[PDB]
């Protein structure tokens, strides 16, 4: 399945990314090569194929086949390329030779060099929308490929200046194929807004597929910088998805909610937080003839526990119908909700009316602590047997199938919304998925290079707000309207190993003024970080647009009660800041 790949290699890419060099000295390509360049090439008709069923569109047929030739050089090519590369870094030094040399070096410049000129063929004109999984994942390798320049490069042979082109060209790229990405994505998408309830969930559709098998991906990128990020990187996705919605309206279609209610009720950007608890409500679904009636869930409130640092729970605002039927509660309080099955039911009136709504969700919840799984339910208690409806898994499947669903599983539940339909036919639900990836504890590493995303504090100063993030940094971003001393806390995590170190903090921001920042950490480290212009005013948040600052004196931390401020000296209304991970360097003095 193009979604499944999609989700199997971001797994995959996101844990050699913790790996120093990238992974660049592992057996990582053996694994990449079965995934995304196997012989058959089956992975890229699924992504050729995968957009002309969200946009409704084909690609013609030269543009299609041509793509798929390049496709079929490229993984000889690639495939050629890794299997020297084993055999080389088997190699004793003494028995290394200029045969070898010269060989591995041929093979990397045809790879790369083919690569680079292929390109354009997912990327043809009037294709763009339709060529994109393709195109990320095309990308993607040229990166990973061009990264063995900086490892190998000086054993291979290759001279400082061939070396260097090779890095230029790997900063450049990285940039191109990044805004290429996230251009296209934008084109599809808001080709895909219309007013109708029908509309919506095509939108959402190629929103959260777009999003799971290349928006997802081009945030890794920057980490095949080696230089920059030497060390290997713990970092994680932290922005919502949305299932299709719990049951399809067949006959229904019509009455489902308009597009601009659905996108202007739904949750807009927060501080990441974790599923609590969900308090179902209940109605009886009348059936014309009395016997066929049925309970069904109506409306709903949730509850969501802050990120690490505080407790305090968040209500959200009631979303449906009161029920008319005993209300139920279920708390989720320490435990990852893998997995959600709902089950429907219909009583259809002689004058055509057909009503819909659940009765039933099974919730498999995973413990981390006790290392246990179990399931909660959600039972209307009123039906006439299971039509059936979704399966979380179908939506957002596992990173891998020979793993145990519950330590494979790629997403976590974080919220569900009942949105209600016209001609009171009934309520259809809405889930948000969070990927496995968010460390709960905000843990410090003490060996890797570590970016805490600026959503997961636990606190916020009234003048700055979450704001939707550019789209390839994989989630939200923090503006910066007001600056004050406190502008944001965390709370974060270190082991013994992690509480020996001292680290380098490095910010990775975009702002249109040279300000200076300042960070605070329990232990009373005070470190001032002064952030330069990257942007005018009037710019878009392009790649380009975010860079790193740092300060040359770094901070320690103390036993477990350790927390983080960020804090801003103040600017003039108008200019624009946007914050997005903070990132830990262990100083190895």
């Amino acid at each position: 399945d193009a979604v499944g790949t999609g989700i199997s290699v971001v797994g995959q890419i996101l844990g050699v990314v913790g790996v120093p060099f990238a992974g660049a000295l592992t057996s990582f390509y053996q694994s990449f090569l079965n995934t995304i360049w196997p012989s058959d090439a089956d992975p890229w008709k699924a992504f050729m194929a995968q957009v002309e069923v969200l946009i409704d569109k084909k690609i013609e047929e030269y543009a299609k086949s041509k793509a798929l030739a390049e496709l079929q050089g490229l993984q000889n090519n690639f495939e050629d390329y890794v299997n020297a590369l084993n055999s080389w870094k088997k190699t004793p030094l003494s028995l290394r030779s200029k045969r070898s040399q010269d060989r591995i070096r041929e093979l990397f410049s045809q790879a790369e060099s083919h690569f680079r000129n292929s390109m354009p063929s997912f990327a043809v004109s009037k294709f763009e929308v339709l060529f994109l999984p393709t195109y990320a994942q095309a990308a993607n390798t040229h990166l990973l490929l061009l990264k063995d320049a900086q490892v190998f490069g000086e054993e291979w042979g290759y001279s400082s200046e061939d070396v260097a082109e090779f890095y230029h060209r790997q900063l450049k790229l990285t940039q191109q194929y990044t805004d290429h990405c996230v251009n296209w994505y934008n084109v599809g998408l808001n080709g895909l807004r219309g007013s109708t309830y029908d509309a919506w969930v095509k939108f959402n559709r190629f929103r959260r597929e777009m999003t799971l098998t290349v928006l997802d991906l081009i945030v890794l990128f920057p980490f095949y910088d080696i230089r920059l990020y030497s060390k290997g990187v713990k970092t994680e996705l932290t922005r919502d998805i949305f299932t299709d919605p719990i049951f399809s309206l067949n006959t229904l279609q019509e009455y489902g909610p308009t597009f601009l209610s659905i996108e202007n009720s739904i949750r807009k950007p927060h501080l990441f937080d974790y599923l609590q608890g969900i308090e179902f409500h209940t109605r009886l679904q009348p059936g014309y003839f009395g016997k066929d009636s049925f309970n069904y869930w109506s409306g709903n409130y949730v509850e969501t526990r802050p990120s690490i640092g505080s407790s305090k729970t968040i209500t959200s605002p009631f979303y449906g119908d009161k029920s008319t039927e005993p209300v139920q509660k279920l708390s989720f309080d320490g435990q990852k909700v893998y997995r959600t099955i709902a089950n429907t039911d219909v009583a259809a009136w002689p004058n055509g009316k057909v009503y819909l709504g659940v009765t039933k969700v099974d919730f498999s919840q995973y413990d981390d602590q006790k290392n246990e799984t179990s399931t909660q339910t959600y039972d209307s208690k009123r039906n006439n047997g299971h039509v059936s409806a979704q399966d979380s898994i179908d939506q957002l499947p596992p990173e891998t199938t020979d793993e145990p669903l519950e330590k494979a599983y790629s997403h976590q539940l974080n919220y569900a919304e009942c949105f209600l339909m016209q001609d009171r036919r009934g309520t259809i639900p809405f889930f948000t998925w969070t990927h496995r990836s968010v460390d709960f504890f905000n843990t410090i590493d003490a060996e890797k290079i570590t970016q805490l995303p600026v959503v997961k504090a636990y606190a916020l100063s009234s003048g700055a707000s979450i704001i939707e993030g550019p789209g390839f940094t994989g989630g939200n971003l923090l503006f910066l309207k007001e600056s004050s001393n406190s502008i944001a806390k965390f709370k974060v995590t270190l082991n013994s190993a992690a509480l020996l170190q001292r680290y380098r903090v490095r910010i990775r921001y975009a702002s249109t003024t040279n300000l200076r920042l300042f960070v605070q950490n329990s232990n009373n480290d005070f470190l001032v970080i002064y952030i330069n212009k990257t942007m005018n005013k009037d710019d878009d948040l392009t790649y380009q647009t975010f860079d790193l600052a740092t300060t040359n004196s770094n901070m320690g931390f103390s036993g477990d009660k350790n927390e983080l401020i960020i804090g801003a000296e103040s600017f003039v209304s108008n200019e624009k800041i946007y914050i997005d991970k903070i990132e830990f360097i262990p100083v190895q003095l």
